[PDB]
């Protein structure tokens, strides 16, 4: 039917999850100018007359469309091969915001952005990060996310000799979390206590969605290349012919809970390796401090954590893990967790305030023929409903 | 200021004369899409993921968006060098509509339709034909406009004998049909019975503005080239260095006109070089046959408008064609003139009669296979259009 033909492709255009949206569409244009803009391919009559016509109203889209010109760095808090992380503040609006920047020529050459902008964008989690925007240019992948001022549980564990409740709590919110996450069908792979960040109210979210695979009917991932931090990294993960599922995250989980406890990760060692072989050999490295600082169940949770995948505690889904004994407390419910009191409240003099974060601080060779750089990332776009 | 750029860039994707609105859009996808899916540029991993990650959306939109399979040919009445002209009938709709095709590959063997497509598309005239839809593929641009069932101009010459009251009628039509072009700040370049279609009333619309060039600030045109039809070409359009304004349009008008009234061109001949001698020298070889029939009026308005530009009637405005004594009648006023009865009332049968259209016939060459990115779409990106 005629109007139905119109009224089924305006809800393409509408859809944010479309890959045909207005958004997805002015990527294109914009993917298509920035991979003909070239002398050499501007020799071709087709592509010069085309970036003539278009040149005023790519550089009206380009100056309308949000832009790294938008947001000015008020604090470097991360910093990767792939990019920085940094903390921002929209120009006009002085909001402060978290932009994760993602070098294309980085993308490109030996690769995830995806499910990282998806988890984020459409999760509709309070224990996932929220994105805001995505956006970019012809040199970065930018993602505008929720700021959270209470900082990473690296900094909190700086800060305290963390008691046991307080590690009861935080476990708890994590195990919520990567329950959330695997309730989507993805295994983080990089879980750690500086992709645990805490909000406002002193409670937990969930970062780093970069490491992110979506698991199979078998709830199981096909992967060969180690991926995570050493200290966190199961053996599974190391080993990898590679076919494994969700319990490597709840491997970092009992590596987390050890460090809140302990002070120290697990399978500490002076180099790359001997963290691996301490990783490798945990049924005789792990081993706890001799005094009355850790209880019975914290140090069997632990352990329960720290085993082989067919041993390990998650192996029959999270209900095993909250029913855990170390979780037996009168001061939560699982149900009722996010609402408790968290055990540190951020007492922050304004929602512009960073203390609780330490400050920090070449792209694509010109293509003598058509080479479509952008094409990768066209689609990247994404603009949030959400006002202030 | 930040919700300003979002409506900005909303009705920018709204606006139908924005270039980047989202039937553009759709247009550089398509148009990138068909540039790129040849097996030897998808030898490059960026282009062949990207052509794997949209084959399905890509297959939905084109099976959406209107295509040369939702018309059906009833009738070919054109047939020109860069394609076709024919009368089509909606699928699902029945509508008889006509449909001027556009090979994009005869094209880019040395290149207009931008200005066809918009004269048509926003004119909003009742004396230009008016353009329903424009669309394409791969192969064609294709341009869906109103069809006018009392044919052309060219078939009712070849019918009747012109009494000077209906040539008075026509004449007097296509001076508020080219009055109105003009005012749209466009030169037709192209006057001819030809391009004179007549509605299911009996009135005339100016069609074909596939010449149609923009005038600048003097009200001028630089063109170098000769354009328009042997018969109909002014003496200027044929001497071009050329830098003329819209009195050419007028001097077809006095073609038109003689014509009507003679049963036979002012300057014809057995060739293209025959004619076109005949133009250069129009001071001596405008000649009226002996006769009691063509009227003083009628002969004076021929010779207003077969003279040089710079004495040509039209060159201070409408208002001295329209002031002319031949127009002086009962029947019609200039602002009452599309409202009265038309010479000619079409006597069709239904609203889907072809009759006074002539039928003509109907394995195509086609863009090589590319080894490099070559972007042949890059031209048509934007032509687009649904009223
Ligand atoms: C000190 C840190 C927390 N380790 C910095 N590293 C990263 N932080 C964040 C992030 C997300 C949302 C946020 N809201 N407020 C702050 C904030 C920080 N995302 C990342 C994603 N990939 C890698 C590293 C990071
Ligand atoms: C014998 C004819 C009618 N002159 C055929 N030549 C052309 N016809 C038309 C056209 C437009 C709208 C119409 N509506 N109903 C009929 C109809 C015909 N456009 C053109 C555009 N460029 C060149 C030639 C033509």
């Amino acid at each position: 039917s005629f109007e139905t033909r119109f009224e089924k492709m305006d809800n393409l255009l509408r859809d944010p999850k479309s890959e045909v949206n207005s958004d997805c569409l002015l990527d294109g244009l914009d993917a298509l100018v920035y991979d003909l803009d070239f002398p050499a391919l501007r020799k071709n009559k087709n592509i010069d007359n085309f970036l003539s016509r278009y040149k005023d109203t790519i550089n009206k889209i380009r100056d309308l469309r949000m832009k790294a010109e938008d947001y000015e760095v008020v604090k470097v808090i991360g910093r990767g091969a792939f990019g920085e992380v940094q903390l921002v503040r929209h120009k006009s609006t002085r909001k402060v915001y978290a932009m994760k920047l993602l070098s294309k020529f980085e993308m490109i050459k030996r690769s995830f952005f995806w499910e990282e902008r998806d988890i984020m964008a459409f999760a509709n989690s309070p224990w996932v990060v929220q994105l805001f925007y995505a956006f970019q240019d012809d040199r970065y992948l930018y993602m505008v996310m929720e700021y959270m001022p209470g900082g990473d549980l690296v900094n909190l564990m700086s800060n305290y000799d963390v008691p046991e409740k307080w590690a009861r709590f935080y476990t708890a919110e994590v195990v919520l979390a990567l329950d959330a996450i695997h309730s989507m069908g993805f295994i983080h792979r990089d879980v750690k206590p500086d992709n645990m960040l805490l909000d406002k109210s002193g409670h937990l979210k969930l970062a780093d969605f970069g490491t992110c695979m979506k698991m199979n009917k078998e709830g199981m991932v096909r992967c060969d290349t180690a991926v995570g931090t050493p200290d966190y990294i199961s053996p599974e993960v190391l080993k990898s012919d590679g076919y494994y599922g969700r319990e490597c995250d709840w491997w970092s989980v009992g590596v987390f809970l050890y460090e809140m406890l302990v002070g120290d990760t697990p399978f500490y060692a002076d180099s790359l390796v001997g963290t691996y072989s301490k990783i490798m050999n945990h049924k005789n490295s792990l081993t706890f401090p001799d005094d009355n600082d850790i209880s019975k169940e914290a140090k069997n949770l632990i352990c329960a954590f720290l085993t082989d995948r067919e041993v390990r505690l998650g192996r029959n889904g999270v209900e095993e893990i909250k029913r855990h004994l170390f979780f037996k407390n009168d001061q939560w419910a699982w149900e009722t967790l996010r609402d408790t009191v968290a055990p540190v409240v951020p007492d922050l003099s304004s929602d512009i305030d960073t203390s609780n974060f330490d400050d920090l601080e070449e792209t694509f060779p010109i293509p003598k023929a058509f080479v479509g750089n952008q094409l990768p990332f066209v689609g990247f776009t994404y603009y949030s409903n959400r006002r202030y």
